[PDB]
């Protein structure tokens, strides 16, 4: 069994064409994982995640702050507390437009990758 | 499957007695369940003050994040407490529980393989 901090997880900065302002952190990932992982993305003010789309599901919470959620069409802002499952294949994308980090939950499963 | 996105306050689901041989004191919403998920299923259990998970196993693991209080966790070897921000990966068959020894609710998420149910 595994108990451990989740900021003491290093995060992984990512910054390119599609996603800038985010860093990830993976809880539970491939090596420990048989089905699912678990990630805590941190979105800083200002940070985008492109829209997207992928042959998995998401599955977020979001822990901290208010998320704006990009949709196929249009935008949806939500708080801390609300839980998002994404359908696969559905187009997606998060941005901050708030002057303090966000952060959120995802999980995937495992073909996701990490 | 269908397309789309849910996105909802996981207060607005009702928190639902547990009340099982092994459970006491606890309450379950039901975020992402069977009607909908591919693979995996999302709860967030709410442990009254007291309450109490007794130790047992299943074949499935479960992947947890504290959301508030401290959770204290049972091993199959004594016991550590842990707070918000804390994840959990117990592995299949792992003996494992959980107790609330403080006077307020203590929350966590708590994901399984859709194939143990919700
Ligand atoms: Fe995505
Ligand atoms: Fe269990």
């Amino acid at each position: 069994m595994i108990l451990k901090r989740a900021y003491d997880v290093t995060p992984q900065k990512i910054s390119t064409d599609k996603v800038r302002g985010v860093r990830k952190r993976v809880l539970i990932g491939l090596k420990d994982a048989p089905n699912f992982v678990m990630r805590l993305f941190t979105v800083e003010p200002g940070g985008l995640i492109d829209r997207h789309s992928h042959p998995w599901e998401h599955e977020i919470f979001v822990l901290k702050g208010k998320l704006t959620v990009l949709k196929e069409q249009g935008e949806e802002t939500v708080e801390e507390g609300f839980y998002i499952f994404v359908e696969p294949n559905e187009i997606h994308g998060f941005r901050n437009d708030t002057d303090s980090e966000v952060e959120f939950l995802c999980l995937i499963p495992k073909e996701g990758g990490e």
